[PDB]
């Protein structure tokens, strides 16, 4: 269904992907939380990606912001490179090399490929972690950006909070990859005003929210280096239950270009008195507070 007659040439080119998710890139993602890789596909192979997608958009296959899962082998015939992509396993091969202990799955049950269009007018984007925990199986985010010449004031960054450090926002440039940790890594979109695609790749982890990510150590050796404690911190999913504490400001923010919902905001505002009852959390979610303004 898809014409088959692409804007320009390109090369299906599975060892370039395999190649620039290295291990280098890998040994990034799993200290920092996140990685970021320009120019991944190449030019041509994001070009051709994206005119699949405008035609999938064309086609009112995207569906109340637009969104479609790739899941559906009926759709994915239409889209012969979106096909590939979703069968593709050079993503999951490299990850299970390098990070052996995030236990990924090869089964097209744990995977999800997303397909999302952002018509560009404001929105509502809270800040969040994409796997929030409870059932979610999430433990790799894979996003691939497809704006062409986006220019600042574009608008349609994510801002990428890695816990207590300086927030990182990154552009969506075409063919630009952002890896980040599903259950560890707080984030949020800004507001686009221009036409954005985006394309997600979700790879599940066996053991994600496990009893030990809901916990946190204090051990004698902290006592005397608070840093090491503040950085298993940082990489643990244990931070998502003091997240809006200690971005409260940011959280309500972007709740108020929400409102630019209600039930939302209510929840958010209830969150935030009961934590400021929990003294003890409080105190100690001051605390981190004081460690990021420091940062
Ligand atoms: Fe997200």
């Amino acid at each position: 269904k898809f014409p088959g007659v692409y804007k320009e040439s390109f090369t299906r080119d599975y060892e370039r992907l395999h190649n620039k998710i290295s291990k280098e890139v890998c040994d990034q993602l799993d200290d920092k939380g996140y990685v970021v890789i320009d120019d991944c596909f190449g030019h041509g192979w994001a070009s051709a990606l994206l005119e699949e997608m405008r035609w999938l958009n064309e086609n009112d296959h995207f569906k109340p912001i637009f969104e479609v899962d790739l899941h559906d082998a009926a759709l994915r015939t239409k889209v012969p490179e979106l096909d590939a992509l979703f069968h593709s396993t050079e993503l999951l091969q490299a990850l299970t090399t390098h990070l052996p202990q995030y236990d990924l799955q090869f089964s097209t049950s744990d995977r999800t490929l997303k397909l999302q269009r952002n018509a560009g007018h404001g929105g509502c984007f809270p800040c969040h972690y994409d796997n929030p925990g409870a059932p979610n199986k999430r433990k790799v985010t894979c996003l691939l950006y497809l704006n062409e010449g986006w220019k600042e004031g574009d608008g349609g960054e994510v801002q990428l909070f890695p816990f207590l450090q300086q927030p990182v926002t990154v552009a969506p440039k075409m063919d630009r990859v952002v890896l980040f940790q599903s259950d560890w890594m707080l984030h949020r979109v800004l507001p686009s005003h221009a036409e954005r695609y985006v394309l997600t790749i979700w790879l599940d982890g066996a053991k994600v929210n496990a009893p030990e990510d809901a916990q946190l150590r204090l051990t004698q050796s902290d006592l005397a280096d608070w840093f090491g404690f503040l950085e298993r911190l940082r990489r643990s999913p244990v931070q998502r239950l003091l997240s809006r504490g200690v971005y409260e400001e940011e959280y309500y923010e972007s709740l108020m270009e929400c409102m630019q919902c209600v039930e939302l905001l209510k929840s958010h505002e209830t969150h935030v008195e009961n934590v400021k009852r929990n003294g003890p959390l409080y105190g100690f979610i001051q605390r981190l507070r004081d460690v990021r303004a420091m940062n």
